[PDB]
């Protein structure tokens, strides 16, 4: 229920104490890979020291350099290899070198009031890693990624990419109101995800992700999104995107689907509002402030 390192990686943890990962160190490419037996994130967050020198973070206070590290990483990834799923609330914050921030369990993450702090960018991932080097592909072949009431606050990244079998989306996903807004993507399906590029391949699988017809990213009106641009994709054939929860964007909204669409209210104030399905596409209220809608099933 806890955090359980293996290899390198060490946690320092005990009691009241915010958990501070000494995170491995990374490699050519600049990826620190950290495996877990167990990964989970409760209040106030967790610490990955980044840190080639001493110092206080912001949620935890005083710690010194991680041991591990002869560079800084330029994307840090902690995956789960037993068979727990993942919980995630509090802060994700990184002591030192900002990195990007990757959390993958192919058995699911759920999510409640998630932010970062000093994180580039922050992936969540029921995809196995392949790592070589710099280059991370995320094959995704199982898990739901659940964002919870307590939803996500993505200020500060630059997107937020959600990459999972399954998505369901109970709780908001936005950048708060006028600060540096992020990206959000939510990608399902049997999918080959390329970190680098934000490009989802559809690959095989040994089972389908739910039947015909079910949602293979279903949003209720809690899920309201607020993002610089919004991209929601389902790869899986016949399977459908239900986002009921309101989309805002400054510049785009793009829905892709292998099977139906069925939308709320969106809008965009500058861009355009594209939905792309192979079955019967609907959306509630749609506006774009300067006028590009555009509808396909």
């Amino acid at each position: 229920q806890g955090l359980v390192p293996q290899g390198q990686t060490q946690v320092l943890q005990g009691g009241n104490k915010v958990p501070v990962v000494n995170i491995a160190d990374p490699n050519s490419g600049g990826v620190s890979h950290n495996k877990f037996q167990q990964f989970n994130v409760a209040n106030p967050g967790v610490v990955f020291n980044n840190g080639l020198t001493d110092g206080v973070s912001r949620i935890g206070g005083a710690l010194t350099k991680n041991p591990n590290l002869t560079r800084q990483a330029s994307a840090i990834l902690a995956e789960v290899t037993d068979t727990s799923p993942s919980r995630l609330a509090g802060t994700l914050e990184v002591y030192g070198k900002g990195a990007d921030l990757i959390i993958a369990n192919p058995n699911g993450i759920s999510v409640n009031g998630l932010s970062t702090l000093n994180a580039s960018n922050l992936t969540l991932t029921t995809g196995r890693p392949s790592v070589n080097g710099g280059r991370i592909g995320l094959d995704v072949q199982q898990g739901t990624v659940t964002i919870e009431r307590g939803g996500v606050n993505a200020t500060g990244l630059g997107y937020f990419d959600v990459v999972a079998r399954l998505v369901k989306l109970q709780g908001a996903v936005s950048s708060k109101q006028g600060k540096p807004l992020a990206d959000i993507a939510v990608v399902a399906g049997a999918n080959r995800y390329d970190h680098a590029t934000r490009r989802a391949t559809p690959i095989a699988a040994g089972a389908r992700g739910a039947a015909a017809g079910a949602y293979a990213i279903d949003g209720t009106a809690a899920g309201a999104m607020y993002g610089k641009h919004i991209t929601l994709v389902s790869s899986d054939s016949g399977l459908g995107v239900r986002q009921l929860g309101s989309l805002s964007s400054p510049s785009a909204i793009t829905v892709s689907s292998q099977g139906e669409i069925a939308l709320g209210d969106a809008t965009v104030q500058r861009g355009p509002l594209s939905l792309k399905g192979a079955g019967v596409v609907s959306a509630g209220k749609l506006a774009s402030g300067g006028g590009a809608v555009n509808v396909a099933g």
